[PDB]
């Protein structure tokens, strides 16, 4: 509580140990439900967190992604605050990262954002995420494939405009190809996503 302003102030500290300590403490608060998430937002954390998505330090990048994922695990208005802070262009670019850990974490944050209402889903679409998400359905990495399926399934839970955008990005044949997957969990998830898109 009382320590939140000092934590936020230190999210751009010139001392890297001080920055990382505040960032680690910040994600813990943002895990305590929507009221705590809102306290983090209202303390001004979002601009500093979005700036950290450009850090060359992959450790800081990962911790910033966790913090944003946790904020985006809240209500639709809390997701919208993440969107309004400009997180989506950086997240979409990180879908092309060669670091599988960073990629998984960027996908996680994007999927949480796409778990909001139709306005939050449409912002993900408008940020250009669909082509990369569809391409990731070809990934040999089970964890990445699982998260790309999750992201697309979340988007396909939106309105007809959102489902049609998923169709136009070529998701259908990629999900049909997964029906022959040896992995039953993936096959069933892909089939459910197909049904959502075609509904
Ligand atoms: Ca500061
Ligand atoms: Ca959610
Ligand atoms: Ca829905």
């Amino acid at each position: 509580g009382s320590e939140l302003p000092q934590m936020v102030q230190q999210l751009n500290s010139p001392d890297q140990q001080e920055l990382q300590s505040a960032l680690r403490k910040l994600s813990q608060i943002a895990s305590g439900g929507n009221e705590q998430i809102q306290a983090v937002i209202d303390a001004g954390a979002l601009p500093a967190l979005v700036q950290l998505l450009s850090s060359p330090n992959e450790q800081i990048l990962q911790e910033a992604l966790w913090a944003l994922s946790n904020i985006a695990s809240g209500g639709n208005e809390q997701i919208q605050a993440v969107i309004d802070a400009g997180a989506l262009p950086a997240l979409v670019q990180l879908l092309s990262s060669p670091n599988e850990q960073i990629l998984q974490e960027a996908l996680w944050a994007l999927s949480n954002i796409a778990s909001g209402g139709n306005e939050q889903i449409q912002a993900v679409i408008d940020a250009g995420a669909l082509p990369a998400l569809v391409q990731l359905l070809s990934s040999p990495n089970e964890q990445i494939l699982q998260e790309a399926l999750w992201a697309l399934s979340n988007i396909a839970s939106g309105g007809n405009e959102q489902k049609q955008a998923v169709k136009e990005a070529g998701a259908e044949p990629a999900l049909e190809q997964l029906q022959s997957s040896p992995n039953e969990k993936i096959q069933k998830e892909a089939q459910e996503a197909l049904e959502k898109i075609q509904s």
